[PDB]
């Protein structure tokens, strides 16, 4: 089991960490969602599906910077909604293919009433998403830590 981003940034067998740089909608109103789709950004595969099934969760999703300050959120994992920042580990997604498949995570971030003006700064960390991989075969238990950064400012009109 290993993962790589659309940017080609790899985290090998055994886990690790990687930075992910995303383009965000430039303008988002209070009450509406900024959508951060990681399913086009992060991909993983199973190296031995003949014998092993990999189990993959979002163990923890944390908000940072302008997202923590200016937004409330949910995360969709495999299309189902949970609080973001997370308050528990998600259900597991089974990874049974040697072909890469997306990690099915998207954030839906709504500016709160206090927000206005520049709500997320270009270059800033918006989220850390911890992918946890275990399996049905041995004791492997590894974290693939994804730091998510904004490529551009996000403005909340006033
Ligand atoms: C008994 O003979 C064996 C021969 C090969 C293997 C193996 C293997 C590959 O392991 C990797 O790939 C597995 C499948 O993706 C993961 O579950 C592991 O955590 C790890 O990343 C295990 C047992």
């Amino acid at each position: 089991f290993a993962c790589k981003t659309a940017n080609g940034t790899a985290i090998p067998i055994g886990g690790g960490s990687a930075n992910v740089y995303v383009n965000l909608a430039p303008v988002v109103n209070v009450g509406q969602n900024l959508v951060v789709d990681l399913s086009t950004q992060i991909f993983c595969h199973n190296d031995y599906p003949e014998t092993i099934t990999d189990y993959v969760t979002l163990q923890r999703g944390s908000a940072y910077g302008g997202v923590l300050s200016n937004f409330s959120g949910t995360v969709k994992y495999s299309g189902s909604s949970y609080p973001f920042p997370t308050t528990s580990e998600t259900p597991r997604v089974v990874y049974n293919s040697r072909t890469d498949k997306p990690w099915p995570v998207a954030l839906y971030l709504t500016p709160v009433s206090s927000a206005g003006g520049v709500a997320i700064k270009a270059g800033s960390l918006i989220a850390v998403l911890i992918l946890r991989q275990t399996n049905n075969y041995n004791s492997d238990d590894f974290q693939f830590v994804w730091n998510i950064y904004a490529n551009n400012d996000v403005v909340v009109p006033t």
